[PDB]
């Protein structure tokens, strides 16, 4: 029951200095344009101590299953070859992307009828809100 309150299907609904995260990040601009223009559905779903995330969008349909705590491979949507650990801390998902020596952490929480997901690369964050779909 650890993710009860995250599983479903989420639609985006707002996104705040996505565009200055992704230049952190390391995005290039035609990515950065389509990306940014993307209104993805992010679908989650628990099945013993699997967890899976799909992200799916006109831009890219991505999929992750992880356990937590269990570090992983993952390709994202940007085309990154990225080490990925993704943790719960006090209720929130925690996952750092690790890759060139850099790394990144987005957190996904419950808040409300909504589920926050906050990115982060060095001192820039953006800010991305989920509604049920
Ligand atoms: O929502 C997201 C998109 S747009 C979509 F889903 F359509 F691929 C793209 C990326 S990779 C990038 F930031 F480098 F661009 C995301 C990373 C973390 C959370 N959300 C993300």
């Amino acid at each position: 029951h650890m993710c009860d309150a995250f599983v479903g299907t989420w639609k985006l609904v707002s996104s705040e200095n996505f565009d200055d995260y992704m230049k952190e990040v390391g995005v290039g601009f035609a990515t950065r344009k389509v990306a940014g223009m993307a209104k993805p559905n992010m679908i989650i779903s628990v099945n013993g101590d699997v967890i899976t995330i799909k992200s799916e969008s006109t831009f890219k349909n991505t999929e992750i299953s992880f356990i937590l705590g269990q570090e992983f491979d993952e390709v994202t949507a940007d085309d990154r070859k990225v080490k990925s650990t993704i943790t719960l801390d006090g209720g929130v998902l925690v996952h750092v992307q690790k890759w060139d020596g850099k790394s990144t952490t987005i957190k996904r929480k419950r808040e409300d009828d909504k589920l926050v997901v906050e990115c982060v690369m060095k001192g820039v964050t953006s800010t991305r809100v989920y509604e049920r779909a």
